[PDB]
């Protein structure tokens, strides 16, 4: 086609070029697509709403998962499903992408555009939606092709990575072949690797424009920025590259730029509050700005919130140990105000979520485990309070419930100490090793309760039905794991003292077998399992640290200035100033010019990445061996013809010289 | 100074930092059990610093052997009628005994194993450095 | 140290660094991937010169046929 | 440029050791000076070379 069909003056008709374009797209013909775009068929002129609708509505090419996806969206929102609408597949990105990506498709604005037909029907960035079409319908070399031709390539890489990973989790949810889950997983890893490679290429070219690239708003990609898309992707390596970490360092320090043993300097900054005059910041009024800057960094909110937490735990320890008179102490009022304002903080956070529907808000909040366990914590502490302010005997049960909360707030201090960067990984190790302990608990359960029913049933011969038997089953074997073997209870002197019962000589041997298989086998299996699981988790280690840091960064920017014990004050201003002046973060709002600067920076960087891949491929040893092998073959044939033809030269030349 | 025990000394000096992180997580679990224990069983005592000793004495020696089997679920009301909800004390103790003597310690085995992978390749040559000093 | 022994030491030092740089250049030239590269480049040149010998071969063949025509 | 100067002249060993100490000095001191991590990494690389 490129040599003869595409001839000089081959009289090209009207409309059939775009029809052949459509026919080339729907059969997955990537290099025919390159050929016909090389002719110059404006791809912006091509994408009509109708052509896009029938572009998704074609049963050709590879396997299409979008069938089962649109049926799941049709089920969860409330035939061959003819004319699969762009609205429904927009909802498919709403489901798979999740979070707060409200698509242009699923936005009400473009539905009121769509009611006209329920530039005129032509997108201003066609390659965007085209990539989305290619990624959803398995077509990956198509996706690379449309990644090279287009604008906002980083955002495309991240949305393709998340969409592909989401289809991977969806396909693993329906228990299909591991081939399809494997190819979705591999394809998403390929897009993520492109995202990392383009990021580091942009880092090597120009650094400030790399930050501006990783911070601007994406009006086409549902008004968000690259870090939000990347943390939605859970693409750990992209929030591990030094660019994003340097940005989050700048965000974490905030508008202050002191940075010399930062934690010690800030804990001397807040205590003895006139100490921040000697700390430098980024360039009456120049003191009020300093105190406001030093009260709105994320790091100061972190440390001063952590001081609030440790002060809380000290005061609640002082409550739970000391006697409780009938009306609660002043320290207890500080405690119950902390819990009440912490509940109001969780309620403020559940109202201030970017999903619009409240069910979506509570769903995405219940995705995070610590927050829901905080909810059961606040609920049980308020139950303990309402039992505590009554009379006997519910006062004692209130003390029980207060103790039950004391364990959990100690567990939350492990979370607030889950930073450090040298102790954060230790927290992740525990997190991973608990699952292996569950299997240990199952096997230890069956062997332990075997010994328990044995030792009760041998020794105690005539007992009536009572629940205390189960306590004997689960009491005596269990502590022999952890030391004490109950030396007095084992082989009691008998028959010299009450007589021996039945064959009570067997239970020493059963105990020998139990302590053998318990203290020598299973615990040391948990040694071995914990050793190799540490071997995987050390491979990631500080990497996943950087990932979880981002979440912490955002929360400590979005949290109010005050600690929880008095945060009700700032909640008052949230219901006063924002209801009087109004009722009566990393996101960089950017101009169009700088936007075009970031754009042609992207094009230069992606073309540099592609030439670097081709130059690596050409200079790799494998390609050199292959091309020299082929060229020695070509030379061998040319030497054949040289030897034959110029031997005929010698024969003719000698015969001609003989004649003359 | 000797080329065999000197590396072991260096190994200890490397392992102490990992031990310190182990100690911090061990304090958070042990104090959780201590705040539980000295309150559910003892619901009627005045402010005294003696409580501070009790919040650290009883849980800490449970790690290293003896689990104090006589002082756990004492025979109730048959003898004083015992405390508020004192039956939960063996269950939360069982949780503490398990997490503490299994999970964190076994993780510290794994930590020590990987750091001993790292510092053995160092060890002989760093003795060959420290030799110069003496 | 005395100055003549220092001069011997300095001669030793410049000698040893010279043999080191000679040895690393000979390591780099005898390493596999450089042999691969230089062979690839050489065979590139071989093939283009051989195709030129082909064109010039046909030119000589036509010349000799024309010379045999005139003899 | 520094390795070229290390080629020329005399007392190359002393030069190499001093340059190694200085390179590690800029590496760790720049780690406390809190610039980009790229330099402290490459400074460590320079001291290793
Ligand atoms: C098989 C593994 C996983 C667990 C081991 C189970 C046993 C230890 C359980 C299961 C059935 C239980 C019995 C079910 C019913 C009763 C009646 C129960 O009687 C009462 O509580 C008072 C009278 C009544 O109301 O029934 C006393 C405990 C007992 C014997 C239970 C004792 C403990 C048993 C044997
Ligand atoms: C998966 C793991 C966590 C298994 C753990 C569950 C069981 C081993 C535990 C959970 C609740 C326990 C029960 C909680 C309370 C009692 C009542 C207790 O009896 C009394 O309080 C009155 C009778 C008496 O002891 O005189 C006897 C032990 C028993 C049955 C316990 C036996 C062991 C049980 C069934
Ligand atoms: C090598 C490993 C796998 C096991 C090593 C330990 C066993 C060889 C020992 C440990 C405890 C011993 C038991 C301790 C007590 C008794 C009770 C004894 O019976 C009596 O003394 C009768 C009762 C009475 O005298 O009043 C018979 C031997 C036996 C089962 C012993 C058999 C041998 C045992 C199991
Ligand atoms: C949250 C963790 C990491 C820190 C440790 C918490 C508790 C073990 C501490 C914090 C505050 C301490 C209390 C602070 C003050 C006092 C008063 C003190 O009383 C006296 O010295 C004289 C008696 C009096 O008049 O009260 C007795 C110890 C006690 C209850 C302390 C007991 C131990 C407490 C509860
Ligand atoms: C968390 C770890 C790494 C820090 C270790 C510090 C505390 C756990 C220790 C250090 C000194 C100990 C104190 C040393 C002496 C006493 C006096 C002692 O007082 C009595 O025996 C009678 C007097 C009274 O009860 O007031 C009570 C325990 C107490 C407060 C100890 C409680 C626990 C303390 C504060
Ligand atoms: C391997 C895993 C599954 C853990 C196995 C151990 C637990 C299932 C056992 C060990 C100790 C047991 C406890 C030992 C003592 C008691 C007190 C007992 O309380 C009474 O009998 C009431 C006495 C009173 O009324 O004063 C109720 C069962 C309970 C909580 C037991 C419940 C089951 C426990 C936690």
């Amino acid at each position: 086609a490129r040599s003869q069909i595409f001839i000089y003056g081959q009289q090209w008709p009207v409309g059939s070029l775009e029809q052949a374009m459509l026919d080339a797209l729907v059969l997955d013909r990537v290099d025919f697509v390159k050929l016909l775009i090389e002719n110059g068929v404006s791809m912006h002129r091509f994408l009509t709403i109708s052509r896009l609708e029938e572009l998704y509505n074609t049963r050709h090419g590879p396997s299409n998962t979008l069938y089962h996806l649109v049926r799941d969206v049709k089920k969860r929102e409330y035939p061959p499903d003819y004319r699969i609408s762009l609205i429904d597949i927009g909802l498919v990105i709403e489901y798979l992408m999740g979070g707060a990506y409200r698509c242009n498709y699923t936005r009400k604005r473009f539905r009121t555009l769509y009611h006209n037909l329920f530039e005129i029907n032509h997108f201003p960035f066609p390659f965007h939606e085209l990539m989305v079409w290619a990624v959803l319908m398995k077509r990956q070399k198509m996706a690379l092709f449309f990644w090279q031709h287009g604008e906002e390539a980083m955002a495309k890489a991240l949305v393709a990575c998340k969409l592909c990973k989401a289809m991977a989790h969806e396909a693993s949810e329906n228990d299909m072949v591991d081939d399809i889950s494997q190819e979705l997983n591999h394809n998403s890893r390929d897009f993520g690797q492109l995202a990392v490679e383009l990021l580091d290429q942009s880092y090597k070219q120009d650094e400030q424009l790399a930050m501006k690239l990783l911070t601007y708003e994406l009006k086409n990609w549902s008004n968000a920025t690259c870090l939000q898309l990347a943390v939605a992707a859970k693409h750990r390596d992209f929030i591990a590259h030094t660019c994003s970490q340097m940005l989050l360092t700048d965000m974490w320090m905030g508008r202050l730029r002191m940075r010399k043993n930062s934690g010690l300097k800030v804990i001397l900054g807040i205590l003895l509050p006139p100490s921040i005059l000697s700390l430098e910041f980024k360039n009456l009024i120049p003191l009020g700005r300093k105190i406001y800057e030093f009260y709105n960094a994320p790091i100061v909110k972190f440390w001063f919130y952590t001081l609030a937490y440790i002060g809380y735990l000290m005061l609640f320890n002082y409550i739970v140990l000391v006697k409780m008179e009938r009306w609660p102490s002043t320290q207890e009022w500080i405690v119950i105000s902390y819990i009440f304002t912490l509940g109001i903080e969780k309620m403020r956070e559940i109202l201030m979520s970017e999903p619009g529907k409240l069910l979506q808000k509570v769903k995405v909040w219940l995705q995070e485990y610590w927050n829901v366990t905080d909810l059961i914590a606040i609920l049980l502490f308020s139950v303990g309070m309402i039992l505590r302010l009554q009379d006997q005997p519910f006062r004692s049960d209130g003390r029980v419930i207060y103790c039950v909360n004391i364990i959990y707030w100690y567990i939350r201090l492990l979370d607030i100490f889950g930073v450090n960067k040298y102790l954060g990984p230790y927290v992740m190790m525990i997190g991973k090793m608990m699952i292996d302990m569950m299997y240990f608990v199952i096997i230890m359960l069956v062997v332990l309760m075997s010994f328990g029913v044995a030792r009760q049933a041998i020794l105690f011969p005539n007992e009536e039905p009572s629940w205390k038997l189960a306590k004997n089953i689960f009491y005596m074997p269990y502590w022999m794991i952890y030391g004490e073997v109950f030396a007095d209870q084992i082989d009691p002197p008998c028959g010299q003292l009450p007589p021996c019962k039945t064959g009570a000589w067997i239970v020493p041997a059963i105990m020998a077998c139990y302590l053998l298989v318990a203290n020598i086998l299973l615990v040391n299996l948990l040694i071995a399992v914990f050793n190799n699981t540490f071997f995987e988790v050390k491979s990631i280690s500080n990497q996943v640290w950087k990932f979880q840091r981002y979440q912490l960064i955002m929360t400590f920017h979005e949290r109010p200035v005050l600690p929880p014990p008095l945060i009700i004050f700032s909640h008052m201003t949230m219901i006063f100033q924002h209801l009087c002046c109004r009722w009566r973060g990393l996101k960089l709002f950017i101009t169009d010019d700088e936007l075009k600067k970031v754009h042609d920076f992207e094009e230069q960087c992606i073309e540099e990445y592609f030439r670097e891949k081709d130059d690596r491929f050409n200079s790799s040893n494998d390609e050199r061996i292959r091309v020299t092998s082929e060229r020695v073959e070509n030379m061998s044939m040319r030497l054949e013809e040289v030897n034959e033809r110029e031997h005929s030269m010698k024969a003719s030349l000698q015969t001609v010289d003989i004649r003359l």
